[PDB]
């Protein structure tokens, strides 16, 4: 396999579909024996850069890592897995980070127009290739097929699907038309803005940054950043997002999420794929749950008893089954320019971010033995509503 | 297979690497039958937009077709030979415009970087499975082998490069990795979304100040206005945008650049047979369209305008000696004012005069004729040639 | 695939079985760029020639088309179908003609012992490619095990007559197979000169350098009174000797009991006209009569026949197909046919000014409304009046 | 091929694992042209020579034929019938011996962690590749995935069990893969010397001590010595070591442990309709071996001799009622002197009396009658059987 | 993939055929994550048990690891090569001791007669799957169609030899049955219990002799005390049962026999690039042993002393120079008392200088140093090379 450090380099900070989706950019920098990439999985959460940015931190200090960022705005734990089909050898014994955003649990789930644009053939046939016959392919073929009904290779999926044996020529077609999407993805997907992206979202900021790390000097140009950016919103969010999002129709945004409620979710099933997967490859994850807006989970009367017992329902999922490694920063949405926007992490809040994530990763130990329990992937966790019972 | 007008007029308008490369989205529009979407290939001629854009034209004026513009930077004949073999049945006995700027018949010929981008594994197997084992299939391997020396089935382009006869085994593997390849790329292909930012911002807002009425005196009044608003900050006749970033600071060097500059030896000709071929097999009546350089720039960087009429005369043979004979030339129109938007691409009142020859060819569609092939302009001997074009064949 | 336009020439108009079944002679026929054929399907009603004929006035008279004769005795609409299988793309966006013949539409159906001579592996690996796991594929491969019971590739075509979605493991088979076939087919098929001197340049001769209906008419009318003049019916004096003279008395009134109004057919022709849809085919459709006189010695009922051409044109015009030329009731007029059920001399002529305006200014296909109702046995069976719908 | 006569012979003799399971051995000596090797199907009934082995009276007299010894301990009919999947061509039209000892019709049947060290992937994919559809082949499939509920190509051996006709691409699958295992399986089995120095210890050995003339009483002599000499130790007969390893070592234990054993009810006998029906298929002519027990040991262990007889009666049902009836039944010859090697296996002037049937049968080659084969015998009904046979049908 | 402690250790010990050539026993002991098998490549070194040998020890005293014991008579760097793409994954950052016999390295190479022994068909598709197109893979298909003209897929080893690239169609008959003879292998290979037997015989045999307290001295005094009673016979240290079958009933033809063997030019130091190669792409740590040949016969053979410890230079400079360094060399130990339990083979006391350098390296473990290869070892030019070694 052939590596080039800077085309890399410039894929883990893309932050655009194709780094996301294509074999060739994620593989070639997770594979690459000189410099260490760590997955960084997520949704919107890396797309918003400043200098206290995991990957902004990780290239002007040189770490003995880099974040590469997986995510795109409206993934979520099926796309993720879906993804980790195209790399599972580059996941094998190896630390990660993966955000747990509780506003990904509404109870229809995902966005289906979303996933569309993230999954493609290398990982439909990837996915084929490497199921194991267990719950999460029957339970990752059933998600397929209603998200695509009339998915190409249907007979296949639906096999998966309903628990059915793939026969021996089934098994052939799986093998030769997998081993071809990777063959012809690793050419293919080293041709695809690269400098452009690297120069806005890391190389703009590594000027602004002191060339010694401390903590206290970095949070001083960060704060500083924050106040100029924070300039026609009390409630602490950028200018661009605010006149964007919440200003034409704030009025109508009034107690809006009154209703809403993250207690019941098929995302619950979903993460449980990533989970079973995390135990096959016996990744060391470090999870993240992040805040809201504390003043705009006020005003749009965002309940924290709600928010807290999704947060509850998360970590029983996770820490029940061996996954202790968890960043819960999700009581501190009123810290001072903790975030970006309303959901996502920003300026000071990567700093917190920081303090929990570069000591796991400095420092790499091997995963635990992981006690997976199947019933996280039934209905009944879905829509639970009840305690620690199980 | 059902068809989405909407869809379709934004992929056909978006100008992006997709929209090009992708199987799906040209190939969704070319085949509606409730509409007429008509395959504009070019290289950078389509990426910039004004109020004479044929793009613009067609859609105000609600005309009885619509482009589908096939191009981007550094796309010249072997990328867009191989963009075909991705919708053949798409093109078979119809019209099409086909832009051949003299400035890619370069001594080095496309730049390999610029290839990369818009050659995808569904164009590679759509190659496989459609060539016929001829000179074009041959020369087209070739082709291949210098721009990607390690290529994905590097064993069956050897062999069509070689001219060797591909084995039973090998030709099953091809058709099925290719309908493969095009089942998969119909299906996730379709899922593609940039278009309604760059809908509005090329096409929509060029509306608005158009007559409802259609004649080109008026319309060369509103596009008049715009082009002497937008070519302010020089004396050249450019457009301020351009003139500010890729000629402004370097203009000392500039001067007398272009100097020993010639078109006349390219493998760009060779590259153009393989397009021309396909025309005939396909049974395509092209529209060519020659472009002018302007003649201000060209004065200026010492480009020769015997040089220039010398491979227009070279490129016009190539066409009719083998029957393609409907070819727009503007490449004595470089001294128009705002006939050009910058160096080498139609503009404005450039886009007009290239209406007057499109729209009357487009509206009134007429079957291509009997074409004559010649396989010498495959050779070197052709891509070297320097003189008298009617002395070629002896 | 190399062509030469003499063999394809002598390939249309050879009506030989080998010429309908295999692939090499109709394909490049209708895949020439140089030469137009057109697909002209039929029965036997291609088989005698006259000064009339089709294919005579055609080479001629040197129109933009000449026509590719397809089918002997015993050939209706299945061996039609699955013949047009080996020849989809040369049939995409075009004209064809097609004889629909109410003599075809017996209570049995078709003769199995013709069927198996127009059919082949061919035609079979193509019919397996080409079907979309419809109502069409289900039907044809239901009568293929009707026809067949331990059929060539069993296991794929009961899974097509039990409609289910074949695997892609399946489905790569039949590519890999139907190429072979294809491959194998147009080579092996490449090997008709005393059949076309004897079929068309015989009548060459005889006509006018000069085109008029008026002068072919009479050159024409006075080879028909040459040729019946052994009988009071109008046949031809061969035909006449041959299937008619010995058993004069044996045939009056052995067709009392003849009906066409139930048939399987109206199911098969449903096949044809699904494949039209889909290929987008503008056929013209063409309707024959019985010789008047033999009809009423037979005791074959006119108003019978005229209820059964009434089903067939109500399944053609109720889905889209208005192009009929119609002649099922000139079974009465002055040298119109060869023989009982044969279009000749006259009748070609009649024929000729209904399809050659037709195939001279191509249009394209209207958009059909196919009704799968007519794939069933309450409309094979069906009795009543079209009136009714 | 070209063949190596002595290889051969050692092969036939070596009694092995690889002799049995293994492709390459087995039909390099059954398609010699030159000498004639006879298939002699059994279990453990080779393994112990002496003076009057088939193996050993065949190299001495240089008979018309040799015996190419199949079997080990453990193996019954389901066994054999999936070795003869490698060697169909080597058995059509062609005689066999076949040993059908009635202790394998265990009310469980053969021993799975038996079976298992003798069926390999060749047997498999010939299997799949020679099979017809019928209740043979359904039926072995059943059996193999009682078997081997895991079995690689698993949906192809589910298939054939549940009756379903492959496909196309199933059956090309099974001819790529088959072609595969015995190209794999006959280039390079043929570099296996395994037991192939047991030629002198089994067969060479007793030649010196041979007369050089055939004579069943000089042979008598011989053999009968040995015997008295390695049955000393003991007063039932038995081989001096098998006694010590086996019955001597508690027999307080063995007394009376046999007083409910039952050979009358067993999945043995659908078994050996598998065989049957290959021979049918194949126009095999075999002669069918029916060894006895030891009548001292069966005395003492409380073998019932009612119940023996009785299996006997059902085994032969099932040969003669469908045309096979070339038996040499010696079940009750279990008290005499010298017959027995250890419990269950004839030995010295056992190999004598068998000779003595096999001989003439084997030296002129008749053909095989037409079979009436009885699918009622792959039943459930037909192995659980116990009452008198005439009234089954 | 499941696993048997008791068929495991069976397997280990079993020294058999079917214990180094079939992939399941093997792998399934190798991949074990319950209990630590370290590889043991050898030829006969490991045939003849006594009180001290490794297999021995490790179960007496409990270590941290148990020896599985790969190899037969004959075998050499070949045979191990392709026995290694059967277990790729479980060698992978792995510590092995390799042992490197100067005898192996004759003029012609090995015995062709033993190498068809040991390779099977599971073998020649590994080799097809898990080659890379380079030096490594030209260098094993020429060999393998020297041993094997009219091989299984003649055709692609040929495609190998040649430097000349695979078809995509070569590919997929290569995936699909390189995935179809590991199925068959792990599946049916499982059944075999070929040897098993031999753990009471060889292993357990040793283990009531054996002093509960380890002791160098009092494993000596066992140990020298056995090998006493059976070198009674002769007087040049030699086995009884070995001395009477090999040497006795010709021992003046085998006089001055050996005067002009010499070890310095060979294949088998381009067979042995292959592995080394190998333990580099899999990053092996492994420890080399030198054995010396028995003094006593090598100065009545007439075998040269001199070229010996060349040879023994030769095989070292292929080693130190490109990063292999963990040599025991016993290559001059040959008139040790009771050093040897053949004329060469290490047995008896020598087992116990086996030990003193491997027992050390494997109870603790340590990831293998980079390597610096060189390609100039595969060549004919590496292979008749007869002068001092510091000028290569």
């Amino acid at each position: 396999m052939h590596h080039n450090l800077g085309a890399e380099k410039r894929s883990a900070v893309a932050t655009t579909i194709d780094s996301f989706k294509e074999r060739s950019q994620k593989v070639r920098a997770l594979s690459d024996p000189n410099v260490r990439f760590v997955p960084f999985f997520g949704s919107s959460e890396w797309l918003r850069f400043d200098g206290a940015h995991p990957a902004v931190l990780a290239e002007k200090y040189n770490r003995s890592y880099r974040p590469y960022l997986l995510g795109q705005g409206g993934a979520a734990s099926l796309n993720q897995y879906f993804g980790m089909q195209q790399m599972l050898p580059q996941l094998e014994n190896k630390q990660v980070v993966y955000v747990i955003s509780p506003q990904w649990f509404s109870k229809n789930g995902y966005d289906p127009a979303a996933f569309q644009q993230y999954f493609n053939g290398d990982q439909l046939t990837s996915f084929l290739k490497h199921q194991s016959g267990d719950q999460a392919s029957q339970y990752a073929a059933t998600r397929l097929l209603q998200q695509f009904p009339n998915v190409a290779m249907k007979d296949l999926v639906q096999k998966l699907a309903s628990k059915e044996e793939l026969s021996t020529a089934d098994n052939e077609m799986i093998e030769l038309l997998a081993r071809f999407n990777e063959r012809q993805a690793s050419f293919f997907g080293q041709f695809s803005r690269g400098y452009v992206n690297y120069d806005k979202h890391v190389a703009k900021y590594l000027k602004i940054l002191p060339d010694q790390f401390s903590y206290q000097a970095i949070e001083d140009v960060v704060k500083a950043d924050a106040e100029k950016n924070t300039s026609n919103n009390e409630m602490g969010m950028e200018n661009y997002f605010y006149n964007e999002q919440i200003k034409k129709d704030l009025k109508k945004l009034k107690d809006s999420q009154k209703s809403f409620t993250y207690l019941k979710s098929p995302e619950y099933n979903d993460l449980q794929l990533v989970l079973t997967q995390f135990s096959k490859s016996k990744v060391n994850p470090i999870f993240i749950i992040p805040p809201v807006n504390k003043k705009w989970m006020d005003y749009a009367g965002l309940r924290e008893d709600m928010y807290q017992q999704t947060v509850q329902k998360i970590r029983y999922q996770l820490e029940s089954q061996g996954f202790t490694n968890i960043a819960d920063f999700s009581k501190d949405g009123g810290e001072p320019f903790f975030m970006k926007d309303t959901i996502h992490l920003g300026w000071l809040g990567w700093l917190a971010f920081d303090k929990a994530v570069d000591p796991f990763l400095s420092n790499p130990t091997p995963a635990p033995t992981y006690h997976l329990n199947e019933r996280f992937f039934s209905k009944d966790w879905a829509t639970y509503d009840g305690d620690v019972k199980e």
